[PDB]
């Protein structure tokens, strides 16, 4: 049993568990460690048909694989990760390729990096989207390490990867050095947290002031999934609204508390944003909306207390719905605009060369944000790797153009009417700002100048100036 | 030479004037500072005054009567860890250590861990009012160990500004070891949100209703009468007066829009992620000083991006009311954004921030030093446990009076195609606050069926997953 298997995994819960069973499917030995052994043992039994390598020991485990190993680790993020490291480090040999699949902080990962390079051994940071279906069957994955050792790794990624269903391409590459990977891993679930606020806030409008009913709702998503929005997260929006309580009478969908999933690591994107100085309103006001939704018992106390408009539609409701379609896609292309900004930023940071145009092309399957539109984006970076950010293109300036009027009626209409869109709003904000020449930063810049002589900058020379305002 | 009551390093404005102020107190103030040079050069002007002026460290140190009573106003982070780092061999037990800079929270927080039982008293310190705050009477927020802060009451009593209302110092203890600096960052954040209102507002004026800084200023001036009278307002109309030192017009034309900033909003944004609290309006503040520091592709983005350019054709004097109702309305949303943070803040850290306190050392020798501030110690009078501000009836009031107008000027700001992030996300943070039901059930629904993620019921206790195949 020495020397046998040509992949290694450790962490045999569902994610680790379903990768080590996709990597065998694609002709492997694959070694499987878990810490519980019951674990490991019970996904033998259930699975002896299949070239699994049975190990109790991280001893066994680390010496039943081909050299250099190619070790993957899916365990959980943080501590146990680098308690796992740690035990491994002893039994490894120079040049061993240590995985780590797992949905890690960036910043750990470019310390592991780091740290292991001197111990001689390679390190691989692996975003792994698609969930527990993914990981058995077809994941978008984000790697970045040592360009050489993930060369070495790349086949069988390949392999295992999902495929887009327009070309066959895997939906995994290269990212770049240390944590690349898992940066872009961070900002595509970013970009989750918008697409789901900003489809929230569609539903909400047809709901609230277009009195549609769930029967209603789903039609209109039916149908603008056959158009240019066309994504993955919409068709489980229509598939949501079909079904019935299991519990009750009516839709699961209305039965469902309107409180948002713990924080958790959707808050990462935001901070990263925040740090590298990149305006991201878009995906940071979709964090705090989930964020506010965890306040439900101040909500309903200040539902009862405070004012607001009972206005009662008079519109037409089909040049509505379709005003709102254009202003969902105008508000996500903001999103993207964003997101796509902070990634040029953290790439010029960390010094990584991220393959823009790529990332979108690895998003287009086994992965939530999935959508036809990735397309536009791989076609502007191709145009241009260099470009600055995508509203600079020829069909974003189009879409932007004839879809922006939509956007502030549907923005008058909802504030007039009083139902919450702050990502809405926000895209819009982003917009009229992003094309504005000047902005009244001016005044800020006297004002800190004046009450704490932080010294401005002048419009017409060069240079570092105070003004005595005493 | 133990002559001196107190000391200050750093002599760059703020350590400057603060030396300065505790001397108009009748001390005599050691001042040292890094760079020899500004120490010297504080020292010749100030003749007159009872300043000792030191060169090295130890020299200072030496030179302060014990207790030695020692506080820094010198740059966040580095700077700062290295002068403390120098400073503690050179102390004796017993002697008092002041941090009175922007330090970011965590930083204090180990600090006084580590110097806890050492036997030197540490105090983490915001001081809020600028310049002439700081030489006049600044606002200041202590914190660190109760018995720490006993020691330096009497002091920060007599340099603190006094609060016109009542007389009582613009100082209290705030709370253990990180409370104080985790203070002044919310200041801070506040102050981030004010001031891109305020711009905001500057734009719809000057961009909608075609307004010249004389008229703008005019107006500015007639608002700081009303419930607005804040002093960010206040030194509005005085830089919309001032003209360019070096040509003709307005100096506030000719200084280029993009905005510096030092981390403290920053941080407070971050602190919120962090926290689980909802903080619109303060990081849509953040982010409009970053977007304005992209000024390159904003200049190459006018030129390619279209947009309204459709004239103003209304009442101005109707709208230009609109917009103050806007603005007061706008800034309530913040400071209820800001006080629900530090509540949140108050319960992680084991704080028990005294939440009315804060308001009231606010109202003076504070950036937002505002008369509408009273109103907010009022609440927390009425009820210590108050969850968010907007539920006080004095507030349920204004919003009640002010939010049909603030629709009307966030319509006429959208069609107009001006941006106005802090006022968008005024009336967005209000619409939501009050929500019984939001659109959360669907994006719950949602990672349910592709993630397994379960989900809360609205008629039923415990978690449900839903069998979505
Ligand atoms: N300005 C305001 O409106 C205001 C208001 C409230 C609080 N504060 C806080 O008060 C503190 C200082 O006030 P400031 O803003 O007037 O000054 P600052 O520019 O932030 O800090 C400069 C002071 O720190 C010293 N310093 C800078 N870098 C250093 C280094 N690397 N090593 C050792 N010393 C160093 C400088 O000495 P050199 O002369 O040698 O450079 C100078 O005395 C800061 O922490 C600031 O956040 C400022
Ligand atoms: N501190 C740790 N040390 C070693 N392995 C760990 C540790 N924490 C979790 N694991 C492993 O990671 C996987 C669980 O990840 P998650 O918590 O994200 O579901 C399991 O295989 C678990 O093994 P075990 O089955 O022995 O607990
Ligand atoms: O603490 C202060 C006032 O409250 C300082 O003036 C501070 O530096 C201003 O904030 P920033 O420079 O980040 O804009």
């Amino acid at each position: 049993h020495m020397a046998q298997a040509n992949f290694g995994v450790v962490g045999m819960a569902v994610m680790g568990k379903n990768l080590a069973l996709n990597v065998e499917s694609r002709g492997y030995t694959v070694a499987i460690y878990n810490r519980t052994t019951s674990k490991t043992e019970e996904v033998f039994k259930e699975h002896q048909d299949k070239n699994l390598v049975f190990t109790k020991t991280l001893e066994e485990f680390v010496g039943s694989l081909e050299k250099p190993r190619r070790i993957m680790l899916m365990v959980q993020a943080g501590a146990a990760t680098d308690a796992t490291i740690k035990s491994l480090l002893p039994l490894l040999d120079i040049g061993d390729i240590l995985i780590d699949g797992g949905n890690t902080h960036f910043p750990d990962t470019m310390r592991r990096n780091a740290e292991l390079a001197d111990s001689g051994i390679n390190f691989i940071g692996t975003g792994v989207s698609g969930g527990e279906k993914g990981a058995l069957l077809g994941p978008s994955m984000m790697p970045g390490g040592q360009k050489e050792a993930y060369d070495l790794v790349a086949p069988i990624f390949e392999q295992i990867a999902a495929k887009a269903p327009q070309d066959g391409k895997p939906c995994v590459a290269y990212m770049g050095a240390n944590g690349a990977g898992h940066y872009v891993k961070m900002v595509h679930n970013g970009i989750e947290y918008g697409d789901m606020q900003l489809i929230a806030e569609s539903y909400d409008l047809l709901k609230r002031i277009l009195g549609l009913s769930n029967a209603e709702i789903q039609a209109i998503f039916e149908e603008w999934n056959e158009g240019e929005l066309d994504s993955y997260l919409i068709e489980i929006t229509k598939e949501v609204l079909k079904r019935k309580d299991d519990e009750g009478e009516g839709y699961i969908v209305d039965k469902i508390l309107d409180k948002a999933g713990n924080k958790g690591t959707g808050k990462w994107t935001s901070e990263s944003a925040l740090d590298l100085g990149v305006p991201l309103p878009l995906i940071t006001e979709s964090v705090f909306a989930r964020y506010i939704s965890t306040y439900k018992d101040e909500r309903v106390k200040a539902s009862k207390v405070l004012s607001g408009p009972a206005l009662d539609f008079s519109g037409d409701k089909k040049e509505v719905i379709e005003k709102i379609r254009k202003a969902l896609y105008f508000s996500k292309i903001m999103s993207y605009a964003q997101g796509f900004a902070q990634l040029r930023k953290a790439s010029e940071e960390f010094d990584w060369d991220l393959p823009y145009g790529t990332i979108a092309q690895i998003w287009r399957a086994g992965c939530i944000i999935r959508a036809e539109f990735l397309q536009n984006i791989t076609d502007a970076f191709d145009k241009d790797s260099e470009l600055e950010n995508l509203l600079l293109d020829d069909y974003f300036v189009d879409i932007t153009k004839r879809y922006q009027e939509a956007v502030r009626d549907v923005v008058s209409l909802a504030v007039q009417a009083g139902t919450p869109i702050p990502t809405f709003t926000s895209a819009i904000s982003y917009y009229d700002s992003y094309r504005s020449e000047n902005l009244p930063a001016n005044l800020i810049q006297a004002q800190r100048d004046y009450f704490g002589a932080h010294t401005y900058e002048r419009t017409d020379k060069a240079g570092i100036f105070h003004y005595d305002w005493y």
